[PDB]
């Protein structure tokens, strides 16, 4: 069928940096790029399963390990890793999507027929929806779309001044670590410096209710909703 | 399109209905802004009824329509001030209109699908009018309505909520967009909040030059189609 896709691990170095992490490929459809960034507790199953559901429907989807091997399965490991990454390894951690995104350009990954062009966009959960905007905003000449889902404002600094792609923002209603106020707060920025920025949030849900592997937060209705409508904005915004 | 003029139970009906190309099919009521039921509401029927909806603009107004915002005040202020039983009945005549008519009737499901739609003041009385009516409505789609205009009794919402807001609406301050949502938690609405950043109020009128959004418009449209589908078919 023009749906088949296959899945690879990737492991190599670029540019001083060592790159890994979890490639889909659809097999008829070559469309664009999504990478896709990890929640809090690495390069899971989960997450090569995300991958494996964007190239079902015809996009690359690179699930990019940026805790160099490591997963965790509890919250102490998880946030140790987490901390780490974003605290002392977060330039690395710039340089290996910097490093990603020459490697698929010269593979000609990603590239779109119509525009005669690249269009490469981003998407992850939790810590990796932070990832999402900070490095949208870091490298905002390279992406074409991104869809950040439940990240924290309030970890990193996000430049919303440099974004420049549009932007599917998903937040939880009833999220226990990013409280509404600081989704305004985001929102307000988004504003004032002309960010094509839409805030999609789900009431009565928490956060990582996208996570079908965690049945404690896990809402089937809301994320078969919002898989919909981001299939459909990364088909907008990147073919 | 037919314009429809009609009483029932002593209530005066008019409206624009647009009907798909099959005879049977789920009904959604349009409720027009404070300007009244003018050419562009009609024109958003027609284009549910390309989506396969029957449409129904119901003239909430009596037949005025203003095309300046000193009469529209004046008109909406006596439809949700001084009006706003008159207007309960109309609705709930039009539902009983319809489905007597067999409109709304969907064969998959063997029963009604009505969903309400409408904007600016409409969007403040399909939330109103969604919890005055809960066990009437399939879906409720609101595009920034006012949330300080009417009670809004959000215990009593029963359907699926769509609700579009604007980021940088001069009439629907975030603040109040953040209260609907805490609200929406705490009695458990299923409703879905989207809120586009850098738009005014109405960006959706595409007769509006001046807040009309190309860009989300085609986005929202998208996404409200969707969500219709999803739950009134």
């Amino acid at each position: 069928h023009h749906h088949h896709h296959m899945g690879r691990e990737l492991k190599f170095k670029k540019d001083g940096v060592e790159i890994s992490g979890y490639l889909a490929e659809p097999e008829f459809t070559k469309g664009p790029l999504v990478i896709v960034i990890h929640e809090w507790w690495g390069l899971v199953p989960h997450i090569k399963d995300v991958c494996d559901r964007y190239a079902r429907e015809g996009f690359f989807a690179f699930g990019i390990d940026l805790y160099k091997g490591k997963t965790a399965d509890n919250p102490d490991d998880a946030g140790r890793l987490m901390q780490e990454l974003l605290g002392q390894r977060l330039s690395e951690a710039e340089a290996m999507i910097k490093a990603s995104l020459d490697y698929f350009k010269e593979n000609d990954i990603g590239f779109v027929g119509r525009v005669q062009d690249y269009r490469i966009g981003m998407t992850g959960f939790c810590c990796g929806g932070t990832c999402t905007w900070y490095f949208g905003a870091k490298f905002s000449d390279e992406f074409s779309a991104l869809a950040p889902y439940y990240g924290l404002y309030s970890l990193v600094p996000i430049d919303f001044s440099a974004i420049k792609a549009p932007v599917l923002a998903v937040h939880a209603g009833k999220d226990a670590f990013v409280p509404l106020s600081e989704v305004l707060k985001a929102i307000e920025e988004c504003n004032k410096y002309g960010v094509k920025a839409q805030f999609l949030i789900y009431s009565g849900v928490d956060h990582a209710f996208f996570n079908d592997t965690r049945p404690e937060v896990y809402n089937e209705e809301y994320a078969v909703d919002v898989w919909g409508k981001t299939v459909e904005f990364m088909k907008r915004h990147l073919t």
